[PDB]
């Protein structure tokens, strides 16, 4: 049970990458998924059951929660990490099929090119998605949470004060994820610069 | 432990497919199942416990919820994704048995045809199911949710106002799924056009 | 790691079956288990917590629920699908042991029969169980659910109105399962007719 | 990856068994564990939360529940199925070690007996445990449940009426398990009779 | 895929053990983990939600529960079973590394001792931990539970009566675990006596 | 299926380590993860639902809980154990790639150094993280919990007394984790001293 075809595929996929990029970028993905699945996912469990508002009006809590949180952070991060990893899978499948076709051609008729361009495009799109998600998060929420929220949506009469759950831990986790995203963006830009320098000097 | 029979089966199954269809259509299924299982399934958890109506009448909440939501979106999508994937499994089993029979025939007696038609039929049925589900969803619900619902079902007296849970996130997820379905439909139609052009020109 | 003994066992088990029966009957089992485990099992979760009755008498809700639902549909279906699949497992084990004994005999002493009857018996019993379960379900419940139930069991005084949870989705799922069961019954009867015709003409 | 040592161990373990016992007794274990893990385990979930008594005295519900149910049925059945399966595992380990020692002896010094007795003892103990558990269950509970219970334990004043959850489904499952246990006992006694007849006639 | 190195490691690890100890001690661990994970873990679920005290003072329930149960039984048993199994893992790793080093030495330079002492030390420490845990449990709790508890901790005024959940089942499980622990201790002492007798007579 | 490349990688990774460090440090990680995942994670489940304060003011409980527990202990420990294990994974990947490159070089052109420095750096960083986390925990919380907390945050009027859940078990687990961390730190420092002594004397 020798896993040599996996080695061939891995070597072909990582032909144009640097030595460092083969390590940090791979470990960061594992770090990200572990942190997302273990710690943060449980702090957001009681985000609506422990949300309280000061009023007797039936229906103000629902509308005020929907106004405060149009989309939860955890699902935003899940979307972010899904959109960032699909280009690599597409490239891997492309390489797999190309290798199979080349092997068939070699066995049948013996009885720098497109791949670099695809690699560059994938690396560009990953950074584009990172920047877009960061900008959207900055515009909608920010990078902090306050304990008291003021609601002025009907049928609440003239105003309402509402109180959040765990507004301090979530800030810490938000900052952690921001740092991780910035590190990933920098590591992805370095690869583009290296590739273009190699392609220009020679 | 060489997995060569899997390669033979894969090559036989994807004989008439294009180069692109071998990649995007496969990755889209993984994207779909991951998104369905991770993010959306948790937003619909408190769909009946956090549903509130303004009245003292016992029994109005149950009937009004049943009137508003005859069937949840998540289970509708589960049915949609199950009905779209069975034709491929049937075709795969058919090819498996045909290959086994051909091998037996070759070993025993040496001591464009039906498969294309089945492929075309499967591709047609997948698109048919996609369109049918989209039309049903458009007729029953639409592609948005409102925060306030008006109920006029007995025993509620003369009318009742009821309030939903997370009416903004669900709209976002609905739009995402709509886009995914449209992309899948287009990618399936392209294959039919390509196959018919190849079969007509030659 | 060649899986050839599995192939021998599979060919021996499916010797008397038709070409179609090797595909539809196998896929239907997967469809059934997936649908049972994913969608329906979650709709029946709040079947007793969201069941409400109009009264102040302590104890009427419990007795009225027990009177309305002597046994839940999901567990009835689990029993149905367990009782329908055991004959095949028994036949498979029988074939396995017979093959081992035949191999031992061949190696030791060289230093249409019972199996058809067992196959017929198993196919008969599967249909018998299907019909029995369908008849019991028809007699006890029917194939629909109503939103309001009338209870006349002690200690409830003179009568009580009670209200169910999700009475419309469950009807849809009931109809789905009924259709699946009918399809399975028809596909099983076809095999008996084919076998008897082959055994009579030759 | 040929699994021949597993075959040798299986043949050695089942040397003195009948043809039928190799099939029904093995399938019954799978049936038992599936039924225990899928259906019954969920019906007993709300056994204490939905238990209600008619009184204002704080503490009567706890003591009356503890008096009605000294031990739940599901855990009783788990103990029953654990105590019935350990002798076979002990015998299997004994055979494994004996085979290893015999192989070592054969390679080193070539440079009806105890096993039957152990088999008989294990078969006897399995039936003994079955009978003991059945008798205990008959003495403590019976084979049915009633909807209303009468409690006369302090601090409840002079008497209390309490009401159970799902008293009709549980009776059905109890009867099912009783039938399964009786079938297992009969199948185990048959093996003893067969073994003793073979050992006496020859 | 022959698993011969596993056999070598197993034979080396169990060189000084008796015939019986290779069976009962191994099966007892499986029995213990199964019983701990299946039955008992669910009876302790509602240990604080169903705990009730007779008073209106806010805060007496929390302090009285903390006074009654400084540590739950299930977690005590988890610690007990973890502390008893680590010496064997350490010894196994030691043997693994020693065997690798010996193989390297044999291939390089051909181009009763410490292990017994380690075995004895491990066997001693297992019994020491068993006895220590039993003594601590006897001192803190005992081997039974009563339904009514009397609390005299502030801010409760002058006294309070509190009521437990399932005080009869837990006694049964406690007795079961006590018996298992005693059996394990005896089986471990037998090995020490056998080893010392063999080492003294010869 | 011989796992010899795993052996080569393991021997290369642990070339500069002592004999003891190959055992205790590996077993301690398993001990840590088992203890974290089995016992402690369930004691912190009802940390906010069972937290109670004496007042009628809506919103004081949320703010007072957020003030008492800026971050839960379990998630702090998860972060601690994640930050301590990434350097080893980075070093392992580095060694893997270096070995592959060396093999390629050997096959192509035949048709104490950096690794020690990386090992030292990783060992230093692990201890640095341990010390930093211990200091932060000491500064923020301490190593004990009290049953009564005094809150002076708005909108609570002038003061509030609040009561915690399970304040005695958590102290025990905190002490356990502290001891484990200290042991790990000592075992890591020993390796640095040994390495430097070997590098200086020779
Ligand atoms: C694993 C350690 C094995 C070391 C090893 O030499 O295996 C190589 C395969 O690498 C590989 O194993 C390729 C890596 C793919 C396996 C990883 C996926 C499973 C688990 C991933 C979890 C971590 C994230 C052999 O290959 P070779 O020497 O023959 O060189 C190809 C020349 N044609
Ligand atoms: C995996 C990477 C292995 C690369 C490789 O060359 O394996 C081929 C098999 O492909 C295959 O492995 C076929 C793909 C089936 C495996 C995928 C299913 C398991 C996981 C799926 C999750 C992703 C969705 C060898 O085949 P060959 O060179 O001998 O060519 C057949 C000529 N007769
Ligand atoms: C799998 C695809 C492998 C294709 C293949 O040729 O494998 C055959 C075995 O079939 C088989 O693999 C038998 C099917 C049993 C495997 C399926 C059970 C695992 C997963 C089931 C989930 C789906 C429901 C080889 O057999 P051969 O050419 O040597 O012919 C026996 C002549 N003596
Ligand atoms: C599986 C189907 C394989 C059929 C087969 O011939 O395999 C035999 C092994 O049987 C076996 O495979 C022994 C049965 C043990 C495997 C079952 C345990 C895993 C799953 C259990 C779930 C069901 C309960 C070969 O053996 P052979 O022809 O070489 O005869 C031993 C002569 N020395
Ligand atoms: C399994 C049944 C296989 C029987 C068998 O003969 O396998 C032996 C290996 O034993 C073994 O398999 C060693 C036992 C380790 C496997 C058990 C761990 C996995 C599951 C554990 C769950 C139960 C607790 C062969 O070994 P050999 O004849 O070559 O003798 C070593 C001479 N150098
Ligand atoms: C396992 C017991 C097998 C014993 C054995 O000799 O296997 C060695 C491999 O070690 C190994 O197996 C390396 C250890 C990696 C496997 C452990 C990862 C899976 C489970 C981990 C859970 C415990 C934490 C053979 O190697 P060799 O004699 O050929 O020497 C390399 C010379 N070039
Ligand atoms: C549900 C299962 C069947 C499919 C889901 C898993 C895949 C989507 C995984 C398998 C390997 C993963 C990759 C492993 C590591 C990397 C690190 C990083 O890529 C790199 O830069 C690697 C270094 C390099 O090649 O230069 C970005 C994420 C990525 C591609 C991962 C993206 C997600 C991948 C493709
Ligand atoms: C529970 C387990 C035992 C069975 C359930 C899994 C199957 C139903 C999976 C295995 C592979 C899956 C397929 C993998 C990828 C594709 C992509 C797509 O098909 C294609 O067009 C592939 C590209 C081509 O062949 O042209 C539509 C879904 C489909 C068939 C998937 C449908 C679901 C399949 C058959
Ligand atoms: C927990 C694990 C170890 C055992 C539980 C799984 C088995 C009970 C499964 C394995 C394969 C399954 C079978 C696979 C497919 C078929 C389709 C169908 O049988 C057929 O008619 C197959 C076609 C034919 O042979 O003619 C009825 C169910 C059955 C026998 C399934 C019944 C359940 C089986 C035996
Ligand atoms: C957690 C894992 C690692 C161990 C737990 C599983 C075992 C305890 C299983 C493996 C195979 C099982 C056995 C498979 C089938 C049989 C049927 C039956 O035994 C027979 O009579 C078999 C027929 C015969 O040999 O005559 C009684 C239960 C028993 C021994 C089972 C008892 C439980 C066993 C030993
Ligand atoms: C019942 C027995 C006879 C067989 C079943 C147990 C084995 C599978 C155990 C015994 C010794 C274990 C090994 C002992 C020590 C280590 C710890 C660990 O060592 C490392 O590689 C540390 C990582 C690093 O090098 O930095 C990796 C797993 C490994 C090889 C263990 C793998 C599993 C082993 C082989
Ligand atoms: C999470 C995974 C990767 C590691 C956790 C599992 C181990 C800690 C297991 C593997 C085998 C187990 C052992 C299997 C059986 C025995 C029986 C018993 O030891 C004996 O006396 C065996 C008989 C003998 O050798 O004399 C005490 C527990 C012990 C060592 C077990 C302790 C726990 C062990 C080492
Ligand atoms: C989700 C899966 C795919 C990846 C997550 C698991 C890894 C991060 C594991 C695999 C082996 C583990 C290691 C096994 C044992 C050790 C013991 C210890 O390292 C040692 O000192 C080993 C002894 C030595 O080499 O001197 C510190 C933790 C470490 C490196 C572990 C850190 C976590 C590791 C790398
Ligand atoms: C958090 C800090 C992570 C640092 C990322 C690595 C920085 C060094 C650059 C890696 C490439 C080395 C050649
Ligand atoms: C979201 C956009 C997805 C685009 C789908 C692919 C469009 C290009 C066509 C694929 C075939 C390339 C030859
Ligand atoms: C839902 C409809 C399912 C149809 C079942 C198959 C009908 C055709 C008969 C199969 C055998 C083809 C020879
Ligand atoms: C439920 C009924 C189960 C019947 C058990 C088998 C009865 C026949 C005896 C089996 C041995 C056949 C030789
Ligand atoms: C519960 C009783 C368990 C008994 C343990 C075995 C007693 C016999 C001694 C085993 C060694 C046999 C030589
Ligand atoms: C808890 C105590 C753990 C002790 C750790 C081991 C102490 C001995 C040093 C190990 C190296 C032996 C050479």
């Amino acid at each position: 049970g020798d896993w040599s075809a996996l080695g061939k595929l891995l070597d072909k996929v990582q032909a144009y990458s640097t030595a460092g990029g083969k390590v940090w970028l791979s470990v960061l993905f594992i770090f990200r998924i572990l942190l997302l699945g273990t710690a943060v996912e449980s702090a957001w469990g009681d985000e609506q059951s422990a949300f309280r508002c000061n009023t007797q009006q039936p229906g103000c809590e629902n509308v005020c929660y929907d106004k405060s949180f149009p989309i939860s952070h955890v699902r935003f991060w899940v979307l972010q990490i899904i959109f960032v990893s699909v280009p690599t899978l597409l490239y891997l499948a492309h390489v797999f099929y190309v290798m199979r076709k080349e092997e068939k051609l070699n066995k049948k008729e013996e009885e720098r090119g497109g791949l670099l361009r695809t690699y560059i495009i994938s690396i560009l799109f990953k950074s584009i998605f990172e920047v877009a998600f960061l900008l959207i998060q900055w515009y909608i929420y920010g990078f902090s949470l306050s304990a008291v929220y003021t609601c002025k949506r009907d049928p609440c009469p003239h105003q309402v004060d509402c109180f959040l759950s765990r507004p301090t831990e979530k800030t810490i986790f938000i900052i952690f994820m921001l740092v991780v995203s910035l590190v990933s963006l920098a590591l992805n830009i370095i690869e583009l610069f290296y590739v273009f320098f190699k392609g220009v000097k020679d």
